[PDB]
């Protein structure tokens, strides 16, 4: 019995408009993407059976001894985050999940879990990550899944207590999550050791990712030399990981740097599998990927053709065709590739409301001097749009270079990238250059994020903080060193459950408790809106965004037990009250409800009205202009004396003092239109 | 049920316009007239008791014996056509009847029904005359009413069968009717004889009327001399009646003329009650009326103050005030006159959409040169407007005099007035002069009514009529001689009862049968229209003609206990075939109705499409502009022989005859861009 | 011809003046959350003044100088955009 709340949502969409902020105006494609047919038989068993049967190390050995190359479709997380603002719901994903299970059993592993998946499922979109994860894992019983995880902060942006992160990892593994990736913003050794230890405590296949920046083929700059990365890999390997992984956030891999680094690591690690992640922002990613594959790569990240290019991962087809005659022999059907690409482009056509292709058309070479992370460009563009700064977005990216170089050649990863982007925003809205910021570091009101980083909440940069700027900014601000996760006191996991179940909700589960501990207020708002509108996510994307149209019929699956349909009838009209009626016809009955519009009165005039109950109160006898008032406020007047004169074209009503006393205040000064019984002055 | 029909009517009124045509575009005023207060006790004793306890002769003697003056109110019949097109409903009428029946006892009689009363009560207004008359007798069991009748034609414009008129009068008298008027357009003595014979057969008060035209005080005016009128009056009085009357359809009585006339009449008949009827158009009506009422008159017609002036009768107020310090001593409390006038003034704005004021601003002179009947001018202007010649309406009345000379100086009230009007309509429509119209009147077709008059379906005029024009028009037509009514073959109506019954009659009353006998076409039309939408005259007049406005609640009655509470929300839009859905509110229920819009015509024609079932037919392969044609219609064609060339922008395709034979026709003009798959030509 | 039906007006919070160093303007456009100092109270150098939060950006306004506050132009619970006078120092 939530159809009432759902229709209230629909009517609120009809009147007040779509609720989620929209960066650019657009209209959804009326057409519906076509899903290809799927075989009746259960999906063929992929590599998940090995994990279910063999240990994580046994699985790693089986992959390593396998001849050929292993593939990852990263469309579900990295493309959505990068190309879009990853505002995709799970309905369309489920529409294709059986096809993927039935056809893509040769894939290495699947990425479905994001870092900002919680933020999008809470703040703007309204979904529970655990739920649709559960349905997807049901639909995919035979491909292992990979989730994104950071070093100290599990999904947050500040370092976090060890115990809560361990419990969260335990919960995720208990749910059925398969493969874990753990990394750090600056590759901070205590944080990465903590993450590796947490993943080992969870139990499963564990990898660590090395943040690659710059070019290792340039001997002029050895800020992070091949020796540096090699030693880093040395402590990672001695840490006992399953597989090493490499992530190219900005797609800055030359095939030369590819081959020399891959050889440099494979020579001393002959049985170590390889995982490669890159963003095809510059359009030359495919060459580097092919060079790595020739050089001894094992697993790589690559996106569907329709969702490829631009800033996402490269395409299926390029690598598939390039290795047909090549002994690499990716050995995957092209028909499934075409079906996947066509379905994905059809689905993208629906999310045309905020495609960044209007802003940026094709990937440029402006990454080698800008180093914008591939995954956050559209999101930061939309952040600027919310800030209204989209007009100068061309200068916004111009500021990023110096925003980073304020703090030096840092490892610009998602937290650091966000901080640098915030710094660029601040100095571009203030419009001051490098010298103005550096000389006035104390003077400028930097956000709490600047002092947060300079304090050392995330960690310590390998190169170290900028001492003069940090001294100018922090000054009296405390500086906590060491591992902040070790520095941060542990926090309770129990009394918060009681507090939340007292405030709302009358059931106990650890999932919502840990979610609210990670993020209380957005959790509360999400619960508020869901309660006011019942279950969601059972609708179509077009229905979710723009709502039903006039005299069109559409079936709505309320839940699995029953499915009904609603017929939108008419918009009715604005009432004198802010409520508006809207007409709706469900399966066999007609109904209409009241919708509040955001146009409640315009509040003009409301001139003071003299009250006749108080005989001392004076009201204007006739409406018109005032030629003059013979009395100033706080002046004594006598009974029957002229004190004010009203004006019209034929009569001149001279005001008479109602009694003896002094005038408090003259509401009318001179020459304003008056009404009958208007407050002029009060006499006592 | 019944609600559905009226609800559909309301929806149709919302979607479409008012069914009745609108002469002048306006809206009813948002004001309800004030009903004056009424007592509770039974109505006082008027004159219905007197005629009840006496005979018509005894009652007439009692009236004559009264010292003073007795007044006739024509605000229920004549003021209608004088000021409006006689569009007043009955629902508004049944709101002062208790007041006047209580307040007005000295009043002589009231005229409600009239000649042009039923021809609208079913044709434009949709009501039953007998029904409304039945609903007033109980409201006023105090004061006699008065019927206006014509001699030969009972209600119609052509002489009706004598039995028909007799039985009609008998039924009318049986309806409880009290006073009757006998009249004829011409002075055709058999017409008045038949009318008075029918009135006496019915049994009751019989009054005949004499038309007035020209001047009696002008020696030059000789066609209708005093002695002519004296002979008419003496013949009628020898026929023997109850009360005499005089008609002034145009308001042409000077005081001296009517006072000398009254002196002549009262001299030789100093017992007979004397009655006058005039239409105040020249503006001097009140003066002559009062003068030659002080002379010898007994009864005076008079209209309400608000419904006075212009062309209607003079007012209550002037006559009451003047007859104050006089022996006549009207003796009527004028306060009730005041409230009556106030109610009528309030009621006038309801039908303000059509009125003579918009055209006829003030009372115009020169009526002597025009002699246009007062009760005809408004309808004439309306019919000219509906004709489309309302623009040149002044030129229409200009041509009216020439038509008068065409027919000579004759008395015209109902039939011949509109006959001259239609002849002038033809005159102005053809834009032709009088003299040559007289000349080439042989071949020129004339309206059917002119032919009827020239044949003599009405009777012989007093002065005859020109022969050569009648020979030029009638020519070879049979011509009626003698009395048309006697020459008319009497016909039975008993078969009409069964015809009505078995066609659509299951409750038809003899009144309805008589109505069908009068105007069968519009009778059946009104019957079917009422049967479609149910009974009318149960709602407000603005509610009837304008309909309820959106988003307001209103109440409607059905009977004493059946009264509803109705509200309307809004209207849907044209869904798929010009149909609307509208949403009403019952006392507590919500209703949805469908209305078929009439403003959707969407007439579009296309070049014939080649049908694939016919192999011989040839269709256009590509849309585009035709360059040249190689085969003419009805010419032999070879198999695969070029016949047409098409080229739109890029492609050029030459159409060839796919089969051997000869063509029948080509649908090509060589110079039109024709779409593909079109029936360009055919093959045998 | 000069039209008469054109009425143009200006209102809402004014803009902080750059030459007046005592005038303190809003650095970012956002919602007023809390005000650290009430009008008529001494303010130290580098002291929090107001908190602004719009989408994820948290900003605390520091005191440009050391001196008592005279008027709270920022008021409370009304959105203020960048470069709007929030506090004035004499
Ligand atoms: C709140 O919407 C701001 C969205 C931008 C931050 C998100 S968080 C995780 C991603 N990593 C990054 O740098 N921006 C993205
Ligand atoms: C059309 O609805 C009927 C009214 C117009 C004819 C009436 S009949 C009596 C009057 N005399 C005349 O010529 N027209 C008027």
């Amino acid at each position: 019995n939530r159809a009432q709340k759902l229709l209230h949502y629909l009517g609120h969409v009809m009147v007040n408009g779509p609720t989620t902020p929209i960066p650019v105006k657009a209209s959804p494609s009326p057409t519906d993407p076509v899903v290809p047919a799927v075989p009746i038989g259960p999906p063929p068993a992929g590599f998940r059976d090995i994990l279910l049967r063999e240990g994580p190390e046994g699985f790693a050995r089986a992959v390593r001894n396998h001849p050929g190359l292993l593939l990852m479709d990263t469309t579900f997380r990295d493309a959505h985050q990068s190309l879009l603002a990853t505002r995709v719901r799970t309905h369309d994903l489920k529409k294709i999940a059986p096809y993927v299970a039935h056809n893509f059993s040769k894939l290495f592993s699947m990425e479905n879990w994001g870092g900002a998946t919680f933020d999008v499922a809470m703040r703007f979109l309204y979904e529970c990550p655990w739920r649709r994860l559960q349905e997807l894992r049901e639909l995919i019983p035979n491909i292992p899944f990979q989730m994104l995880l950071r070093g100290a902060n599990a999904v947050g942006y500040t370092n976090y207590p060890d115990n809560v992160v361990f419990k969260f990892c335990e919960v995720a593994k208990e749910n059925g999550m398969d493969v874990f990736r753990v990394f750090d913003s600056l590759n901070y050794l205590p944080n990465m050791l903590l993450g590796m230890e947490a993943a080992g405590s969870a139990g499963g296949v564990v990898e660590a990712a090395i943040s690659y920046t710059g070019d290792v083929a340039d001997p002029s700059r050895t800020k992070y030399s091949l020796q540096y990365y090699m030693g880093l890999a040395e402590e990672l390997v001695r840490a006992g990981t399953h597989i090493l992984c490499i992530k190219d956030m900005a797609g800055l891999l030359k095939p030369t740097a590819c081959t020399m680094l891959v050889s440099s690591l494979r020579d001393r690690f002959p049985d170590l599998p390889l995982h490669i992640h890159t963003h095809d922002t510059s359009g030359a990613g495919v060459a580097a990927m092919l060079a790595c594959a020739q050089a001894g790569a094992d697993v790589v990240d690559v996106a569907a053709d329709s969702m490829s290019g631009m800033t996402s991962q490269p395409s299926m087809g390029a690598l598939v065709a390039c290795t047909r005659g090549t002994p690499l022999d990716t050995e995957v059907p092209m028909e499934r590739v075409f079906d996947y690409s066509e379905y994905w482009e059809g689905a993208r056509g629906l999310y045309a409301a905020f495609d960044c292709t209007a802003t940026m058309k094709s990937g440029n070479s402006d990454v080698y001097e800008n180093e914008i992370p591939g995954g956050q460009y559209t999101n930061l563009h939309f952040q600027a749009h919310s800030m209204g700064l989209g007009s100068k977005f061309k200068e916004v990216k111009k500021a990023y270079v110096e925003a980073n170089q304020m703090l030096g050649d840092l490892i610009k990863v998602t937290p650091s990238s966000k901080i640098v982007g915030d710094l660029a925003q601040f100095m571009v809205q203030n419009g001051l250059s490098r010298a103005e910021a550096e000389a006035q570091a104390e003077e400028l009101s930097f956000p709490r994020s600047v002092v947060e980083f300079l304090q050392g909440y995330i960690g310590v940069p390998h190169g170290g903080f900028p001492e003069p700027f940090r001294s100018k900014v922090l000054k009296d601000l405390p500086r906590v060193e060491g591992r902040p996760g070790a520095s941060l006191p542990p926090l309770d996991l129990q009394a918060l459950e009681k507090e939340l179940v007292d405030r709302h909700g009358e059931e106990v589960t650890p999932e919502d408790v840990l979610s609210a501990a990670m993020y209380p207020d957005v959790f509360a708002h999400f619960k508020d809106f869901t309660a006011t509108f019942g279950p969601l996510d059972s609708l179509n994307t077009r229905l979710f965004l723009q709502g039903p149209k006039i005299a069109e019929e559409f079936e709505v699956e309320l839940e699995r037990g029953k499915t009904l349909h609603i017929k939108a009838l008419a918009v009715s009209d604005l009432n004198r009250a802010g409520q508006r009626q809207v007409f709706f016809e469900l399966n066999g009955q007609l109904r209409s409800i009241l919708v509040k519009d955001t146009q409640a009165m315009k509040e003009m005039h409301f001139h003071p009205k003299a009250l006749k109950d108080v005989k001392g109160q004076i009201g204007a006898p006739m409406p018109g202009k005032v030629i003059d008032i013979k009395v100033v406020a706080g002046a004594k007047v006598a009974k029957g004396q002229p004190l004010c004169v009203l004006s019209a074209m034929k009569m001149e009503t001279v005001v008479t003092s109602p009694m003896e006393g002094t005038v408090r205040k003259v509401h009318v000064t001179k020459d304003m239109t008056l009404e009958g019984d208007d407050l002029i002055l009060e006499i006592e």
